[PDB]
This record gives structure tokens, C-alpha cells and sequence, in this order.
């Protein structure tokens, strides 16, 4: 269980999805040029993500605007990338009863997780921790 809990939020990945963070209240996004941030404007075109599951417990998330997936580096850093890699893998997971958090496979260990500050701006890896808001994110169907 990549030494993690198991806790799973309900519902499926057939309908692409936005995540919205409770933080400050911003949709993410992964722009074109592989910049990703938040935006609280619902007509945005980068907003919409299609999620999919590698293994239980274990997703991709892709734009389905450009087809770029989410993805963090070894630095901590969130991109789009164009090619689903083993940095576009995140263990998808329900935080107190109520919200979904995206924590980076590739650095569980320390996690990571994908989040997003007030200003709409991306929080780097090291800088995520279980207790903060910017990690909370609640699934919207389009």
C-alpha cells in the first residue's frame, strides 16, 4: 500500500472532472504550455480532467483539452506532461472523511502532494503536509 493509508473516495472516472480546492477556491489547471496553477473561472478550457486508474487506489490526470498529464518532478514541481510517465502517477485518496488529495507516487515517501495556495499559484512538493488546505481538492462531474 506504498506505505500509506487506503482510505478511497467514492464515485468513478467515467465523466471527466474539475478539482476544485478549497484553499482558495480555484479549479486546477495545466495550461498549454505546461505551466499548471488554479483559475476560479468555470468557462476556463484547461479545467476539465479526465482521471483514470493505473491500479486501485492509483490515478492519471489528464487535461482533455490539450491531453497533457499531471505530472511533479523530482524537485517537486507540478507540470503537464505530454507523455503518461511514472511522474503523471498519484495515489488518489480521501483526507477527513470528506475531501480527495493527490499525493505523487514517485515521492510518497515524503509526501508530496499536488496542491494549490490562495493566490491560485502551485505549492512545490516539500512544501505540501497533511493539515494544510491548499491539499483539498472536491471532484466536480462536468
Amino acid at each position: 500500500h506504498h506505505h500509506h493509508h487506503f482510505n478511497l473516495p467514492p464515485g468513478n472516472y467515467k465523466k471527466p472532472k474539475l478539482l476544485y480546492c478549497s484553499n482558495g477556491g480555484h479549479f486546477l489547471r495545466i495550461l498549454p504550455d505546461g505551466t499548471v496553477d488554479g483559475t476560479r473561472d468555470r468557462s476556463d478550457q484547461h479545467i476539465q480532467l479526465q482521471l483514470s486508474a493505473e491500479s486501485v487506489g492509483e490515478v492519471y490526470i489528464k487535461s482533455t483539452e490539450t491531453g497533457q498529464y499531471l505530472a511533479m518532478d523530482t524537485d517537486g514541481l507540478l507540470y503537464g506532461s505530454q507523455t503518461p510517465n511514472s511522474e503523471c502517477l498519484f495515489l488518489e485518496r480521501l483526507e477527513e472523511n470528506h475531501y480527495n488529495t493527490y499525493i505523487s507516487k514517485a515521492h510518497a515517501e515524503k509526501n508530496w502532494f499536488v496542491g494549490l495556495k490562495k493566490n491560485g499559484s502551485c505549492k512545490r512538493g516539500p512544501r505540501t503536509h497533511y493539515g494544510q488546505k491548499a491539499i483539498l481538492f472536491l471532484p466536480l462531474p462536468v
